[PDB]
């Protein structure tokens, strides 16, 4: 009847992939002619993001208003060495809880460092792109990087390295909720 | 010190403008002033309940090194409603030496502006018919997702524009670059 996506965009330095993921998800919901699909961008302090090219991005929901969601997307944190330790602990608690309650958790780009830190991976295996793979190895040497995959699914946790291509994960989620034809229409839209 | 102006005609499909700026600006840190503008200089209403407020007006720009024209969504709805003055501005910048980078249905904008001197383009197969009806003299290169015609660069995408972006980076600057390229 209704599906909710909450997309946490930790930094305006790298928020495009959050926006592209929502564009793909909503487009597929239109192909499915599904009427109860609701998405929300939220920011870690519920303040505007400062994006590139002199833009300000103002959300209209606070992350604290969401006790439940079907899908949570955790976007880029930019350079984890800069940001990871600065993330509000209450926000880690919120991700941890949503995961415990059964939300799908989709982590893209350095958002993967957030799910690593939070212990969401049941099997302790992950993926990261070459630019940040060394650092991921330094921080999480107990997590095996699957070096020939760009994406990985572990229970309800979906990882997509990107940084900008997240087709396999997004289409997987599309097929789960909307079925094969919608996924295939999605795939055709994406000209993969 | 190099200038990039990025026109984002619709909040329905603007992510690919933003990613293009993130790639370019990030590339330059290893070595841009960039500016997002909207056709009416008002905020875009993007997905997920956000509004995206620009801080420059497109009229303010008399020169740029790169102009990027984003998605216009469904051209059937949007192409006719684009301010004619914006086509003049595109044409003027191009004459003053700007690279003109058209992504996704942004390609209809540059086709209509008359910039495809060699009458070739690229377009997603699902919009190829509409594109042919509007631009019957332009040939579509069915097996290509990107095309360069002089200073005009086309990239269908909708979201992966790595080849055109990296081409441009190489023009200006001669693991990060590999991370971008590997997604092609």
């Amino acid at each position: 009847k209704n599906l909710r996506v909450v997309a946490l965009a930790p930094t305006g330095r790298y928020f495009a992939s959050i926006i592209s993921s929502l564009e793909i998800l909503e487009t597929a919901a239109e192909f499915a002619e599904f009427q109860g699909f609701m998405t929300h961008v939220v920011t870690p302090n519920n303040r505007p993001l400062i994006g590139r090219g002199g833009i300000s991005v103002q959300p209209t929901a606070q992350w604290q208003s969401f006790d439940f969601t079907n899908i949570l997307i955790i976007g880029s944190i930019g350079d984890p060495l800069e940001s990871l330790d600065k993330i509000d602990p209450a926000l880690f608690d919120w991700i941890r809880e949503l995961h415990l309650k059964g939300s799908k958790i989709v982590a893209i780009d350095t958002g993967i460092f957030v799910v690593a830190k939070a212990g969401l991976l049941q099997q302790n295996k992950a993926v990261m792109h070459s630019y940040f793979a060394h650092l991921f190895g330094e921080l999480f040497p107990e997590i095996m990087l699957m070096t020939e995959q760009k994406a990985l699914i572990d229970g309800n946790v979906y990882l997509s390295s990107g940084p900008y291509s997240h087709s396999s994960v997004m289409l997987e989620i599309v097929e789960e909720y909307f079925g094969k034809h919608t996924r295939n229409l999605g795939n055709q839209f994406l000209s993969t």
